[PDB]
């Protein structure tokens, strides 16, 4: 069995000749040659079974991606794991291979306005599909946007994805959050669990800023500093916006800050298309209730060359989990993962 940077990848004899691509909190992704289909593929090894949270994320990603089918979303073509639940330590998810990601691209290249616009279009086209299933991605960022040399874009990494739940979005001030700091909407630090579609739109706004400028727009150093950097551009929230924040520790925190001016977008982005900056303004709205929605963003003038509902598929119906995963033990979740991956086993 082959090994890459200390990880064994027990995926032969069908898949061979592996190279490293990247890693995650409980695994590694490699490229591999598929000896059946005579093509190179991506294989993501995950090893989640010692942690309840990792098992939950694994099951959600698998269930969601096996259900979804869309040009701008990564799929799952095969899943490898051991013949019996006792021998299963790892799961290998086989996916279409892409060439790079937007994080890497932006380290080397300043994008043209036309490339920015096309990439934004694809992000939102994929997100329109995800949201139409009442699913949230919850970790959109450049390194989760895969690309090829023909500028096709796929969203990947659904480990934090879940079904939207506005009724349970509320939480206390300074509640822990798992998704990447720089892409967190201001409400995460105030009163939100990120259980509404507005959470993803903020992240897309942050990505757009980064495509415009090759800089993260809000590079917080720590959890609370993230909010202060957001306010460094948006300025102090309006009274209307403040009145929407009920929980007092959050409200009192905001009231304790010095007043901050709103910094005009054209100062940050002097060479940007004005229409892109108008859309950016609407995506990066402080109040999540007032923030632009995915179809509205697609319908914005900046995207007029591309927007075409007759070429933007949606999901058949809302995605639905059959059971509450939040409170299941890791051995129960393992049983569920075993079951979910059974149809890829030889025989079945
Ligand atoms: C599915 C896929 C398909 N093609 C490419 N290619 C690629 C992407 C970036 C590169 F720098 C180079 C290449 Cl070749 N990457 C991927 C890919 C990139 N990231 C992931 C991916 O799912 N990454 C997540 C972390 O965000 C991950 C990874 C391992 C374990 C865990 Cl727990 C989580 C897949
Ligand atoms: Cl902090
Ligand atoms: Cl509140």
């Amino acid at each position: 069995p082959e090994m890459v940077r200390g990880q064994v990848f027990d995926v032969g004899p069908r898949y061979t000749n592996l190279s490293y691509i990247g890693e995650g909190a409980y695994g590694m992704v490699c490229s591999a040659y598929d000896n059946v289909n005579k093509v190179r593929v991506a294989i993501k090894k995950i090893s989640p079974f010692e942690h309840q949270t990792y098992c939950q994320r694994t099951l959600r990603e698998i269930k969601i991606l096996l259900r979804f089918r869309h040009e701008n979303i990564i799929g799952i073509n095969d899943i490898i794991r051991a013949p019996t639940i006792e021998q299963m330590k790892d799961v290998y998810i086989v996916q279409d291979l892409m060439e790079t990601d937007l994080y890497k691209l932006l380290k080397t290249q300043h994008l043209s306005n036309d490339h920015i616009c096309y990439f934004l279009y694809q992000i939102l086209r994929g997100l329109k599909y995800i949201h139409s299933a009442n699913v949230l991605h919850r970790d959109l960022k450049p390194s989760n946007l895969l690309l090829n040399t023909t500028c096709d874009l796929k969203i990947c990494d659904f480990g934090l994805a879940r079904v939207a739940d506005p009724d349970h979005d509320h939480t206390g001030f300074l509640t822990e959050y798992v998704a990447t700091r720089w892409y967190r909407a201001p409400e995460i630090m105030l009163n939100s669990k990120g259980y509404t579609k507005s959470i993803d739109i903020w992240s897309v706004g942050c990505i757009l800023a980064e495509m415009l400028s090759n800089r993260p727009i809000f590079p917080g150093k720590h959890y609370l500093d993230q909010l202060n950097h957001i306010l460094g551009i948006l300025g102090s929230p309006s009274q209307e916006d403040l009145n929407c924040i009920i929980n007092l520790k959050a409200r009192n925190y905001l009231l304790s800050l010095p007043h901050k001016n709103k910094v005009p977008w054209n100062r940050l982005f002097p060479n940007a298309d004005s229409k892109a900056l108008d859309l950016l303004d609407k995506m990066l709205t402080f109040n999540p209730h007032k923030r632009i929605e995915v179809e509205q963003a697609l319908a914005h003038p900046y995207l007029e060359q591309y927007y075409d509902p007759s070429d933007e598929p949606i999901a058949e119906a809302p995605f639905k989990f059959d059971m509450e995963l939040d409170d299941l033990p890791k051995e129960k979740l393992k049983e569920l993962i075993f079951e979910e991956t059974a149809r890829f086993q030889p025989g079945y």
